[PDB]
């Protein structure tokens, strides 16, 4: 009975927003799909299958990780990551099932069926399914249609309540092109709205995928790649993803510096402060093609190197406060510098 | 709810902001794209254009600006293939890849991959004159139904694509008949002015007659492309008229505006020019080579000595320049640059 | 019994004459061969092979598409349309039968053989067979002989019940010239019978191609192009297509204007109406060499562009009706047609574009 109050007081959409920012249309559709599971309007005879498409770096595995953290407490037993990049050969179906009878290796058992029987409510993610050979997809079509497995010993494993996600990268640049095209049309009409001063109607930058772009472009490509129409017809949910916008990327820079300041405060009580020009230069030091990995390890390289060289020669006492500021030589146009806030509010420089 | 943009700033304005003197061609392609975007065009067959004109008249840039209008500065929506590579019969393999059992089979076809990644992409076949006629034979399916089949047997879809082919066939004939029609129009306007009923002159564009389109140009089109099938699949055969003097002035003004914009962005130097410099730059116009004949002649009378000025440090930042005609060469021909200083003093460079 | 009843109440000729207009000898000969196939009056060990010869933009590809749509309601599976422009070189035979064992596409198999393996009663349309290399055409020797084909994995396939239709424009100019000459001769004889007061005989314009023109002109150019006097032997019929006359082109103009009226009504509730001068101005600028395709483009720029523009400035509300009217100032009789709104009180209002 308490699960209803925990659901209403703590909706998952806010928490999935607060872990991963951006992809608000994707967050909304996975929130609607998960909400249409537990309130009694669902299919028990079909396992819930999520098919996560999108580009790189922007976040699919972490989003599904937070989904499994939401539905299951433990991230070990209820959270299984099968790497379909490993399975690229015909006999790897044995790793799905087991050895044939009359042959050795049958005594070890089947790994996936043991994972699904030991943890029936677990969340299983398939990473890099594009390189999987077609026959392991066929042994997955057995689960994808029926949800029941038989191993070489003959034992029966039911997998309905388990939650299945496949993360793929087919037509990532294509969905990126449709997102960028609809965003370009939105920008070109929004500049007309600014010119006509039409501020009465609220403007949302939660731009979603168009309805007729996905059937014109993406569906014949997926029919050519997956080779089965029944695979594309049997899917419970397909979630498409979009490249990050401009202000959301500034929020991402703020988010990365936010956990870096949180880690400094938790380890040695250090409070960081940042400027908008630092965020501008970091967005300049970002790569669109592989997403937020660029901004994550760029913030890891830029600011953490300077505080690490400060800690190596003990220029960072605990309990003080730091500011990061673009250097005045590079503020014309990039080198950034650290400044210590004194009790007299004097900006101490560094000589490392 | 983008149709309001189509009400406020159509294709004709965007093309006339980049392409001048081709108002008939702009009107034709704008009407066809307007018919396509309003849901008023059959989606069974793709829209096919064939631009015929003299060189340097703006056919390739009209195709490029058309692609910019559709896909908004996106690299994928503009599939450009130069057909000048496709001079032999086996070059068709470059479209579709090799058959099974052959080298390059797993790579697949190039145009097929580019049209699979974007089916509504604008495909520009540059220089369809320059390809072999048997290479154009593969265009029959792709223009009739947008149905191209791969090396591996997969079939792509091009039902909503826009194909634009540039050519130089009958360029001498088109240019000669256009200048002859402008000449007789000028003569008949002057003759009607002799009784003071000739201020109408003509329309802005020369209406190329259907009799001239069928009895003259079409035999050369049939003779070079060797096939009435390929000409039948072409939805709009769009003719480009050569420039007359009024838009030659505007064209020289556009080039000089670009070279004034090359400064002031990184040197803070302005460039100002009179009308007689525009007259003596229109004077060096070659009919055979088109606007490109102007485009690399303008610097020959404007920028090169200006380049020498940048080698002689005669242009600091903040100068005010003026290109005028030489007094001794007023034959009409060299030009000379001057700097006007803040106390209204002219210094000849 | 039920299929015989269905063929009795409406033959193939009525359905395809609805879908394709003109070409009466072509549809008659094709429907006769199909009727021989359907009623069990044919040698089952030989597949039925057609070569569609005629001008461009006449309807050969459309007629064979309509025939394959008549055979199966599912035209995705039982209609194998292979385009011969991909097959301009000899090694493109590897697209048909697949690669030999030991090469990159061997496990994929032959592309034609797998589609014929899915269904062996399919209509295979070899589009533009003039364009393929003749050594590629040498594989249709064993396709047309006993209806068998060997895959790259050694598994032969049977195609005894399949129907193979090729289309080409070999001798397009000769067929069009001879058909125009025969039309001129028939019109001369008709006006002579009018001048001789002979009009009691119903002489329809079903012009037939003589055997002497087939054997004198079409056969040497066919043997010069296909370069083998054994490929043409296995072709069961040479179906002949003719350029349109005036009334057929008028019916084509009315057909496409009916199509645009149907689209306007079913998408935006717009009723269209036109006069006979509309058909005259949509037939006058006709090119024979582009056939029906030329007529289509004449409907496209003269009328449909004005419809799209008049939609763009928002002059076409739901339920309104338009009349297409020839221009008075071009009564030049490229002209122009005007769109006139008819209101509730049957008044004519010209619309500005
Ligand atoms: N939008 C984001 N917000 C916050 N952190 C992010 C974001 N994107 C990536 N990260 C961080 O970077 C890591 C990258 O993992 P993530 O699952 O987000 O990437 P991905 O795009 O799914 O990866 P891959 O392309 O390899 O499938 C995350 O674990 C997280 O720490
Ligand atoms: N309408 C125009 N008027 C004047 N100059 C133009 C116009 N369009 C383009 N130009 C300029 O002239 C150059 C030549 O144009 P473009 O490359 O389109 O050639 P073209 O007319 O298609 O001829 P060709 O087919 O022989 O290449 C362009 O690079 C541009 O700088
Ligand atoms: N006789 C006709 N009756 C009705 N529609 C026709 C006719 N001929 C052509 N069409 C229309 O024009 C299109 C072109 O026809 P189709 O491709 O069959 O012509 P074709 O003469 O066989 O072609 P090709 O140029 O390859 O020889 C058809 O799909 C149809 O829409
Ligand atoms: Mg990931
Ligand atoms: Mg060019
Ligand atoms: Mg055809």
């Amino acid at each position: 009975k308490r699960e209803a109050e925990e659901r209403r007081r703590f909706p998952l959409e806010q928490r999935l927003k607060e872990h991963i920012i951006g992809q608000e249309s994707a967050i909304a559709t996975v929130g609607a799909a998960i909400r249409r599971k537990e309130n009694g309007w669902y299919d028990e005879e079909h396992p819930l299958v999520f098919l996560f498409l999108g580009s790189s770096g922007i976040g699919k595995t972490e989003l599904a990780k937070q989904t499994a953290k939401y539905m299951h407490k433990d991230a070990k037993k209820g959270f299984i990551r099968l790497d379909m990049s490993e399975f690229q050969e015909r006999h790897e179906v044995a790793k799905f099932i087991g050895s044939p009878p009359g042959y050795v290796g049958h005594e070890e058992g089947g790994q996936l069926t043991k994972k699904l029987k030991q943890c029936p409510n677990a969340v299983v993610l398939f990473d890099q399914v594009d390189k999987a050979h077609p026959d392991v997809l066929t042994i997955m079509l057995q689960l994808f249609d029926e949800g029941r497995l038989t191993d070489g010993k003959g034992k029966t494993i039911d997998c309905k309540d388990a939650i299945f996600i496949m993360t793929s990268n087919v037509a990532s640049d294509e969905i990126a092109q449709h997102a960028l095209q609809l965003r370009q049309e939105a920008l070109e009409m929004s500049r007309n709205r600014i010119a006509e001063n039409l501020g009465d109607v609220q403007i949302s930058d939660k731009i979603t995928i168009s309805k007729n772009f996905k059937e014109n472009v993406i569906r014949p490509i997926l029919k050519a790649h997956f080779r089965r129409d029944e695979f594309l017809g049997r899917i419970n949910e397909i979630v498409y993803f979009l490249p990050f916008c401009h202000s959301e990327l500034i929020q991402l820079v703020n988010k990365e510096l936010n956990f870096w300041a949180k880690r400094a405060k938790q380890r040695h009580n250090i409070t960081l402060l940042w400027d908008r020009e630092v965020a501008d230069v970091l967005v300049d030091g970002y790569n669109v093609h592989y997403g937020a990995r660029s901004i994550k390890h760029e913030v890891e390289r830029r600011v953490v190197n300077q505080l690490a060289a400060a800690y190596e020669q003990d220029l960072l006492p605990g309990g003080c406060t730091l500011r990061i500021t673009v250097e005045d030589s590079d503020k014309q146009l990039p080198k950034l510098r650290l400044e210590i806030i004194d009790k007299d509010s004097k900006t101490r420089r560094l000589d490392i």
